[PDB]
C-alpha cells in the first residue's frame, strides 16, 4: 500500500549504498521500466513505517545489499512525479546473490565512483543526481 504526505506527494526512502566508510563508490541499480538506465535504489514507505526502516528494506529488495545505516542526507522532492524521498547513507557490509528483483525482474547493480554516478543519473534522474551534491 502506497503512502502520502499531507500535500498528496508519495512518500519514499532510499540509501546511498557506499562500498566503504570513505564514500567514494556507490551502488546503482537498473531502472525497472528502462533497464539500460541507472537509478538510486529506493521505494515507497509502508503505513506507519519509519523512513530509515523503509530505506533499508527497499535497498535489500532492489539491490540485494545490507549494511550499517548512517546519517539522513536530506529529503528530496520530485515536483514532476509528485514524490518526496528520505535519503540515508548505508555502508554496505553484505552483498547477497539471489535478491528479490534479481530473481523477479532481472534488475542489475554496479559500483560507480561518485562523479560517474552523478553523470549516469543526470539525464532521466536529475533529483537523484542532486542526492550527491553535499
Ligand atoms: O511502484 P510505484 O508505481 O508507486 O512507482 C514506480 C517507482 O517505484 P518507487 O521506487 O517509487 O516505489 P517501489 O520501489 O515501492 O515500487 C519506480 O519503480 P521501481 O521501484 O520499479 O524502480 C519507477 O521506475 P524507475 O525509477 O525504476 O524507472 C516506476 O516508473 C514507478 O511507476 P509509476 O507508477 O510512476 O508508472
Ligand atoms: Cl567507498
Ligand atoms: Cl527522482
Ligand atoms: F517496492
Ligand atoms: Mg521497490
Ligand atoms: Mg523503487
Ligand atoms: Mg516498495
Amino acid at each position: 500500500t502506497r503512502t502520502y504526505d499531507g500535500d498528496g506527494y508519495k512518500k519514499r526512502a532510499a540509501c546511498l549504498c557506499f562500498r566503504s566508510e570513505s564514500e567514494e563508490e556507490v551502488l546503482l541499480v537498473s531502472s525497472s521500466r528502462h533497464p539500460d538506465r541507472w537509478i538510486v535504489p529506493g521505494g515507497g514507505m509502508e503505513p506507519e513505517e519509519e523512513p530509515s526502516v523503509a530505506a533499508v528494506r527497499e535497498v535489500c529488495e532492489e539491490a540485494g545489499v545490507k549494511g550499517t545505516l548512517g546519517r539522513l542526507v536530506g529529503i528530496f522532492e520530485n515536483q514532476e512525479r509528485k514524490h518526496r524521498t528520505y535519503v540515508y547513507v548505508l555502508i554496505v557490509t553484505e552483498v547477497l546473490e539471489d535478491w528479490e528483483d534479481s530473481v523477479n525482474i532481472g534488475r542489475k547493480r554496479e559500483w560507480f565512483k561518485i562523479e560517474d554516478a552523478i553523470k549516469v543519473l543526470q539525464y532521466h534522474k536529475p533529483v537523484q543526481a542532486s542526492y550527491f551534491e553535499t
